[PDB]
């Protein structure tokens, strides 16, 4: 009574920082509680996969305080928040072209990967350095190399094919694909998150801002999602 | 305590707009009517918004008009569907033609019944020259299928040493998709459309849609006029 893969774009963390007179990047750490309590709950009631967009391609055209900022958030809060997911039985996993974050990141993403590798629990998948467009085209270049190479035919080029060279091709089979995608802060729009994987999707837009996103508000999505079927 | 007093406010028209059209059956079956019914009322619909969209100086209309899963619905159903442009033509393409409106298709339209291929082939070809809005219909189609097509016919054209692989980027693949003979800018809708209460993408443009604002109402398809339209307009203007 689930959806077993949910997609989630966290926005609202500059907002919510704002109503409350604080720095934007207060918002950002905010939102990282938020993910805390979300992926512990969605854990308990059955969901096998969240993916969140924690970064895209255009975040990068922020100012340079606030992205240096988010992508200390891993390295510097570490210890505050994968242990417990770890000892939740989650599994911590990340999709995109996240060779380009900084070193210290990518060494922090790699460090919770190794931990949580044999976790059976829900899967945490971060989307970082993410872009929907940008991830069909990466595929679409790779299966064109290999046709090239001869390693496959052009005859092998299907739908089934263009999923196993997608970011989310580490995700199980059955689970690669988001069965609802949420987006806080009252935005209606998907802002190239998954566009492929999410042509189906199930889709719950809530006025609530990220860092208020909380398991009542898990529990009313879940409940939203299955009065759709 | 209120006056009625008309106010000048500058709005914003979205160049391009998705519709999927649904609601046809629900509309028919709550008059009492069999599903087919609802499909020839939503003939009047969209002459009614391509009409007053083309008016308020939209550029674009994509409309789902028959997906690859609409093909399991039963024969009788799906012969009915099929034969609207080829019976229905003089009823709707002379006046959109006199509206200055082009008519253009979008899909895998070789997989259409011969009949209904020559019906849009004729309306294409006596719109082809209309500067107005276009009224792009997806037939036979899918989004991930356009996508694979797409890839399908790039690694040919990299195999044939027509292009490098190196050459695969974004703008390409927007080259490649059936929206390719559409302006450049106006390939990828601003705002998708969604009758019926349904929340849920249905394979419908994934690529060109990936930025797109969405609007979703719980009106039926042939219950969708200039009013409905002009309130989708209005909700697209108090976005971000
Ligand atoms: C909540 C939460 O639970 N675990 C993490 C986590 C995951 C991997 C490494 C370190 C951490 Cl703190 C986490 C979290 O919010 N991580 C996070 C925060 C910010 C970013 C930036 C790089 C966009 C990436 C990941
Ligand atoms: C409104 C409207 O205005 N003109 C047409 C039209 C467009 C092309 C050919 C013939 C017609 Cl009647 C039209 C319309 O509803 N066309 C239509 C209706 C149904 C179908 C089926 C095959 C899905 C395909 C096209």
């Amino acid at each position: 009574q689930v959806p077993a893969h949910i997609g989630i774009i966290m926005d609202g963390n500059g907002r919510w920082a704002k109503k409350r007179m604080q720095p934007r990047v207060f918002g950002h750490k905010a939102g990282m509680e938020a993910l805390q309590t979300v992926t512990k709950a969605a854990n308990k009631l059955g969901v096998k996969v969240i993916t969140v967009y924690a970064f895209s391609t255009e975040n990068w055209t922020r100012p340079d305080q606030e992205v240096k900022f988010i992508m200390n958030l891993p390295v510097e809060f570490y210890d505050n928040y994968v242990p417990e997911l770890h000892a939740n039985n989650v599994k911590i996993q990340m999709i995109g072209e996240t060779d380009r974050l900084p070193k210290q990141t990518f060494e922090a993403l790699t460090k919770a990967e190794e931990l949580t590798k044999n976790n059976t629990g829900l899967i945490l998948n971060f989307a970082l350095n993410y872009g929907g467009r940008a991830e069909i085209t990466q595929a679409l270049k790779l299966i064109s190399q290999d046709v090239l190479d001869a390693k496959i035919n052009p005859g092998d080029i299907t739908e089934e094919l263009i999923g196993n060279y997608l970011f989310t091709q580490h995700l199980p089979k059955d689970l690669r694909d988001p069965d609802l995608i949420i987006r806080t802060s009252g935005e209606l729009r998907l802002s190239n998150f998954l566009p492929w994987q999410g042509a189906y999707s199930e889709l719950y837009f809530t006025d609530t801002l990220w860092p208020d996103f909380d398991e009542a508000a898990l529990q009313e999505a879940i409940l939203a999602y299955n009065r759709r079927h």
